[PDB]
């Protein structure tokens, strides 16, 4: 009875109901995107939702790889920290991460530290093609996303030689299935950090030639298209704050390519979680 | 190999919080979809989506319970996916009621195309005057759509119709703070309207009625996303939306969505409640 | 061989009635433990029921989820066994407030027995006027002792001291009915008072406290066989108890028992509320 | 409204009466398993009720009948057991009992639910069963066998059950000796038959031919299960003689108290499951 | 009959006995996961049938296929597979086998259960399927790959697949280079076809058209069934030569356990997920 | 590369041989659950060794020993199952057993773990314990009651026990007589003691003055955990008697398959969770 009758939205949906369709799928309702035993995040932006899915994501690492308590890991590529402190706290393991980055690795000391677990986790300014510790001083290890920035023959090689026999490596890969063209190579380079990725066949030859088995591989492609669209939709509608903080080339950048980037994603390559072994013994 | 590590290095140190100020605390994926879901067969937005909503409909069906041989009213059936599923892994009859002719004939079309138009009735009726006898269906839900009605009305209704000892499951929206002027219009200027209530004034409503409150569970993270989701796919193809509704309509929701997101974030909560129907000892 | 199949058929042809009006609409026991719980010490109702309040406790840390290292307030701690257990099996600090002295004090010796007194801090306070300071604690719980209290000062109380985006989990009763002025009495001659609110008032609290409302799941069934337990132990006991607490206590209890059972069966619900202080920005 | 310090008096002097009553919480007990659904009404019969069904649907889940079989309910009692079997299942299920009411009250059953070609319920005797040899896929025998010789009812169970199926067993046995008085509180309250010893009952059940797969204890479901039933008694005196007669309540009374001791001191109750071997 | 002072003797002079046969402890192990049925009897090959029906179980599970759905069954076997498939999720199963004694076996096991409206096995090869492009909408070829050209059965199952169908693989991989005489081994023991390596069978697999969405290593499932083979063959040589002949039976005695060997060092089994894309 | 033609005739004459050793299906055996580690090499040692660990942590999560308790493991072996008790429990425990050499096995895996304050390794008999009355929390017989005389040693280990405690035995019975010779098999293959009769052995449980809480089958485990050590035996001859001598292995190679046999068709094996009375 409010500002709104039933022949008033009964029109309305005779107009536009579609476009719920159109959008959201088939049906007209929300989208279950966070498990019933999920808690109640902070608030509601769409960064804290976002951020909550990848603590979800950290989780199944974990749980897959199944890191054991008094072991040692490697984080290959370890961003600003996160990943490790939670496989630290979780597991009661000791975590050593690299990555090239100076202000991510500070940020991830810094973590470290707040936490009081700088004995437990160890951050430092390496190359994963040529990792700066001695052959089998870890029990596990995982490349989250870091191997396109690498060459994977000479990161995998390296982080088979750091790996204890008999231990596993936990790898974050994309794969392209389809020729790309050369403009989306390029946008691999000028939107992110390049080095598209390999092909199925050929991704298993390196890891193969690495001296690896592989013992699981599991399709995560729709969860990489959700967050490349939660990116593109926080770039949108946040131009302004970002042309001030990032500058105008790099933005500009952004808005222009995500919809391509975003189709050839979507239509071109895959995204996958892959066990690999060390073998015991040789 | 098209980059080498200390260009990789300055990228990250010049751009890589980004990142942390669109995805979060990390630098890689949410796990948008479970474990045990199966791969979509696309990875359009809309298919993505389309899998969640299943999702939604499979925790609804769980959590309300409908068993074999009942007869379940769907208060608000949009299209009848939502029925048809409940009828499938169930074995129920569903009458669902929409005040959209378009609707029901499409929801009609799905009974028919499933083979089930002796078990899913869909029918023209205003829920505020439910057409249906007394205590006639075991159990209903109201998913999403109490906002386009007067609730007093509805519910009262939808204890009407409903044996006692049944319950009626509901998806609803409350307020947490006062809500300006402005952003009471944009319920009505860019979907059907209604201000949602407030918690107490929701639940004074549903005793009011004469229905018990069993549970209640926050969701508001769903429609959050959800929301999201709506905005991104209108952002991205308002070309397309144009020639279909008319630019009129796009414009409306290119101008209104960001400002009523913000609203729903911070002013409002989404939950699903189950409400029962006391039985006659 | 104590009995022949003709005997056996005349008693259940006169008296399976008994059973079917007794246990329900079955001739057997009931799985009133769930298989994967333990075989108790010893088969007495008030071990059996303590298991039950244990496998209470353990849901209540299951749905309020304390993290480890963090802080958790006890509002109407009782004897401190509920923040022991959570102390133990969440690796937190627990600070349980009582205006009981010999509670307060039997807790600060369950803390000392199990060497646990540096994480478990047991004061005599009321929840009316805490004495800690602004966002002291991540978390607190009540666990059914707000009907003892002012609800709208014992929550808004709770609400100061906890940090922004902090859940509180509340265990409290509402009433469906009217009640009659004897039965109102009754919570005060029996218990320690104050009549349950209705659910619309106790959220127009909850919400003027300002709380949000993120679960809320009826657990009637449960205070229903809990007081069921507590009066057949009484009945049971008359001799014991009146030599402990006094004639005049036990003859209230029993002469009350029957007509508060029957008043909380019909006219009140029982639930468990998730309520989080809203967060940051 | 009261104070607190009316409150902190209050359980400063009668705190101690819920840990004599309830336990070493002052709370709830989570009688109810959070994923049970909430009852039709808060009656002790009703609330009862769904722990009998939550009862059943254990059985169901244990003994594991397949589609297409066919169980025996030794002691079908009125059938709401053989029902949700048969619902959940769809097996058909036999019951017998040697009452006349209650079979009665179970095609009261088998009607309803449109079965009958499935469901069926007999006046028989456990231990005289009428059917013929290897009819049965599996059986059970629900708190029933202390009605009857355990004897010949399992030898009667084994006969008529095909090779390699399981007869699920819900018994009682004693832990110490029973006094007199005490075996014959089970005659005069129940229908008799004292519960055998633990390896008595088992040179029984090899005697009769079963090899034993299964045994777990239910002891603390029965003494609660009895405990409602003396709540209900006790509360509903005036109803219980108004229907039954003055004799029944009052030998139940009496005999309830010192029957509760008994059956929590000296005696143990269990599912077991018992097979018939299958070369 | 036994003593202390005995038992302890034995244990001092052979107890590393049990630790090199059955691990680093001196039990059981938990072969059959708990809630798992008793068997029928004990004999080998039945607690493996049981095994090999939770395989077939977990490969239903794993591949999910939904009712009205219809199923190729990629080198069928004897058809078991198939049938429980057909009962548990209410599907179709369309099985090929290159065997004319098995898809008599499969046609027979379908008419024995009633079920040859939704069960049909038809002799052909997977190489060359007959059946018409976007037949099927899932499919399966369990354990079958080695006996063909992978690159001809991959484009060949592509093909008769519905867009946005998946095809379950279960297939051998070699991690070393395999020795001549292993590579015959292969043929001359079984049906041959060395199996490709990891990288090679993928390239197979996207030149046929498929995506790869899962893959998991169930080697030691294959270890251990070929070890309960080789026992099995190892325990009744004289019964095996009365019904296949001499030959046939000393070339397994001569080449399984050079076999096993190779199998454990040097070759890895999945099971596998491909998509057929939709668009 | 082999041909489908050879393929089929080779399954037309073969095919039966897989359902004589394999069972109803011709594809491998789900004989490790999917949610387990592969192992680390594909030896049938470490493939049984992998399945007795998971056996232990059924029993751990059995007996659910809590932590700060302290357990008393009756015949201990060397000692792996005591540590994954202390590792995952946080408990202590006391092992006891009539060899040498397996404790001080065990008392060298406390050691290389660091874990000699929590674990504890001697020399004792189970039917002479030298400890006090009521000293233990809870205690477990792993296969190990088959050695002593049930009656001394389960008396014992209720003397030792603490009031309320529970111990978890894991032991056989007998459903048939037994031939002499099979009796003497026990003695000369092991280390003898043939196993008693269901309610025999519960008499003797009840004797001891324990109530029995569980029991569950696992039959088909013991099964192929014998028939894993009769393969690795029969394959490993040579390796054998160069290590404990022609004398004990001829009488292994004797004496396995006939006792396969007796335990397959006389004897079942289960778990059982005796209680010690609380007071
Ligand atoms: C959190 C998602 C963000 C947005 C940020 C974190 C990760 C980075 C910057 C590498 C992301 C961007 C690009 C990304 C990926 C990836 C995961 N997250 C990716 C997969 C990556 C693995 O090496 N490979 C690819 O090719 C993709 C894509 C083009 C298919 N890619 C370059
Ligand atoms: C699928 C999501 C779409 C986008 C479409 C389908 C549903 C419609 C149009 C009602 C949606 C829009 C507005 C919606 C909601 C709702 C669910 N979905 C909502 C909750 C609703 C329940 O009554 N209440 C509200 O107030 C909200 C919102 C402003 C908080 N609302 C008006
Ligand atoms: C363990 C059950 C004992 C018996 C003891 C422990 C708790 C006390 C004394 C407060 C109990 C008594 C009265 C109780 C409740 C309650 C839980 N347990 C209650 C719910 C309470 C929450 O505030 N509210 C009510 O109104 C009820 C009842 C009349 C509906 N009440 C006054
Ligand atoms: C629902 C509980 C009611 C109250 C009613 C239903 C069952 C009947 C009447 C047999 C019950 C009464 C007596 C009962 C049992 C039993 C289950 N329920 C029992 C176990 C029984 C199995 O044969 N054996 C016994 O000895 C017991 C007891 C004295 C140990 N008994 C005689
Ligand atoms: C039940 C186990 C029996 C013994 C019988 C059933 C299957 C047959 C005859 C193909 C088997 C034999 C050989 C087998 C396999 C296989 C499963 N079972 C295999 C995996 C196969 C998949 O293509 N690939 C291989 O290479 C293997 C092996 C040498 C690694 N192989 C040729
Ligand atoms: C693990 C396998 C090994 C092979 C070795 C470890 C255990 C020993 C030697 C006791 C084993 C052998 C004989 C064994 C058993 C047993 C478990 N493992 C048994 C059950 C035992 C329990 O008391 N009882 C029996 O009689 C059996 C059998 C003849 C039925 N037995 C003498
Ligand atoms: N060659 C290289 N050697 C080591 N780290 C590298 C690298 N190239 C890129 N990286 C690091 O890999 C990371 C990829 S972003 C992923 C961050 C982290 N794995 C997470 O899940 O949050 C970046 O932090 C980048 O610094
Ligand atoms: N007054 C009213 N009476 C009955 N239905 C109404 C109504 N007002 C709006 N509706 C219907 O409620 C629905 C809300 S959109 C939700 C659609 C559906 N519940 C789904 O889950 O997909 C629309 O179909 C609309 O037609
Ligand atoms: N000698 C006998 N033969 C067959 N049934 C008997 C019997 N003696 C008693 N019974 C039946 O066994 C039942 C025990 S009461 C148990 C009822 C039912 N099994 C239930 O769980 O609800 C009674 O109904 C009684 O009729
Ligand atoms: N005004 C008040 N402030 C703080 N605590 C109070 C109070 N009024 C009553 N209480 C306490 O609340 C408790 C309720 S009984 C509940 C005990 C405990 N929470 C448990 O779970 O077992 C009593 O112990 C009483 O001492
Ligand atoms: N080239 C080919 N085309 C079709 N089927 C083939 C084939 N080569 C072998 N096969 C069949 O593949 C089967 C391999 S044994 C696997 C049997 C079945 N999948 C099961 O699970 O029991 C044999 O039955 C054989 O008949
Ligand atoms: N009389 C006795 N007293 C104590 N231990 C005995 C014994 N007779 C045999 N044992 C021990 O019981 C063990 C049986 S082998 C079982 C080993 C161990 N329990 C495990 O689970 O792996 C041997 O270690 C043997 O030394």
């Amino acid at each position: 009875q409010q500002q709104v009758t039933a022949d008033e939205v009964g029109d309305w949906y005779d107009k536009f109901g579609e476009v719920y369709h159109l959008t959201l799928g088939e049906s007209v309702h929300c989208g279950l995107w966070f498990p019933p035993d999920a808690p109640v995040p902070q608030d509601m932006e769409l960064v804290t939702m976002s951020s909550q899915a990848q603590d979800r994501y950290t989780d199944y690492l974990i749980e897959t790889l199944d890191p054991k308590a008094g072991q040692h890991l490697l984080d290959i590529g370890c961003g600003t920290g996160r990943t490790a402190l939670k496989a630290a706290r979780q597991r009661g393991i000791a975590v050593t991460g690299v990555a090239v980055s100076k202000e991510q690795i500070a940020a991830a000391n810094r973590l470290a530290a707040g936490h009081g677990l700088t004995e437990r986790l160890t951050f430092e300014v390496a190359d994963a093609m040529r990792l700066p510790y001695e052959d089998e001083s870890f029990d596990c290890a995982w490349a989250i996303e870091s191997l396109c920035h690498m060459d994977r023959a000479k990161a995998l090689g390296e982080a088979w030689r750091v790996l204890k026999p008999g231990g596993d490596l936990l790898v974050l890969e994309s794969v392209v299935t389809e020729e790309l063209t050369e403009p989306e190579t390029a946008l691999f380079e000028t939107l992110y950090a390049a080095n598209v990725p390999p092909r199925l066949g050929e991704f298993f030859d390196i890891v193969s030639g690495a001296g690896f088995h592989t013992l699981s591989l599991k399709d995560l492609s729709a969860n990489l298209a959700m967050t490349m669209n939660v990116f593109a939709l926080g770039v949108y509608s946040r131009r302004a704050e970002f042309t001030e903080r990032f500058g105008a080339e790099f933005v500009d950048g952004l808005l222009a390519g995500l919809g391509s980037a975003q189709e050839t994603l979507i239509r071109k390559t895959r995204f996958f979680m892959a066990t690999l072994r060390k073998p015991a013994v040789l």
